[PDB]
């Protein structure tokens, strides 16, 4: 049977049937901590060079 379709699916689902302890919330928080400041931190950093070009 397609069980590699059902699988992405599981794991797409699991956060609700099979997740772990907060995965996402763990990982969303993470994620956002770790986008949220590269994005910042390289925002702050091109905002510099326009002045330092």
């Amino acid at each position: 049977a397609m069980e590699k379709v059902q699988y992405l699916t599981r794991s797409a689902i699991r956060r609700a049937s099979t997740i772990e302890m907060p995965q996402q919330a763990r990982q969303n928080l993470q994620n956002l901590f770790i986008n949220f400041a590269l994005i910042l931190i390289f925002l702050l950093l091109i905002a510099i060079i326009v002045m330092l070009l």
